[PDB]
């Protein structure tokens, strides 16, 4: 399953999150950390100390990190089923 | 509304969390913190039944006490958001 | 023998704490009576500070609430002593 | 004045409760009532330890949580009295 900024909110779901410890706990933390970073990225547009250009640049770059993380977490869960 | 263990999960959803994002800062941030803390405490409480170092009675006791605390926090989050006009 | 003069000497936190060793059927009733007597005594003079009560009525209420609190404390102490509490 | 569990018994005194009598009428009994309620809640907070029907662990949790609430009550009472000019 590919992961983009646009499908992130429909793959990084509560249903998918609930779906072995040495794979459980890292992948969980990864999935979650992607959730917290994605949400803080969206809040850059609320920061009135950021220019429009800086907030867009930071948003895209942080969102990518949460996307690449979720891509990695899904890929690892899929190698383990 | 009255939060209970039975209706917690129908209310502590990602979509109702996102409803919070329209609020101002001194409201949005504490309400979101309480909401998120409740959700995460409720979820760790589910994990107790998978802890094989817990007896059946200790896991059930722990799960009830943690869910009760999580329910408290969600009730406060909902009450504070509704005072600000949020409709869940 | 409880009187209005010795009430404050006897109705102490220390004496109230002794009641915690009472068995349950006696404990909450005697604790409740002791505490109620203390609240009633302590608040007896409050009508003096209420501008809507004459001072003469305030003094009457003071003495009558005090008298009732003294009887209440006497009952609580007597019942506790019957269960072996030493004051 | 900042109330804590460690200084509660030092501030919640009969001499400080006595200062409340010079309070104006609409503030006096409300603030005295909060003050007395805090003192009662603090003072009885350890009652569950003497109660054979409560686990010692539950009694300790109830002790701390009753104390924390009593501290907040007293703090409110002191703050409201100070706003009316009471010097403790």
């Amino acid at each position: 399953m590919k992961i983009t900024s646009s499908n992130f909110a429909t793959i990084a779901t509560s249903e998918n999150f609930a779906k072995p410890k040495n794979h459980r706990e890292p992948i969980k933390g990864l999935f979650k950390s992607a959730v917290e970073q994605f949400s803080s990225a969206r809040d850059f547009f609320k920061n009135e100390n950021y220019s429009k250009e800086l907030a867009e640049k930071f948003n895209k770059e942080a969102v990518n990190e949460a996307v690449e993380k979720l891509q990695k977490a899904i890929d690892l869960a899929e190698k383990q089923g």
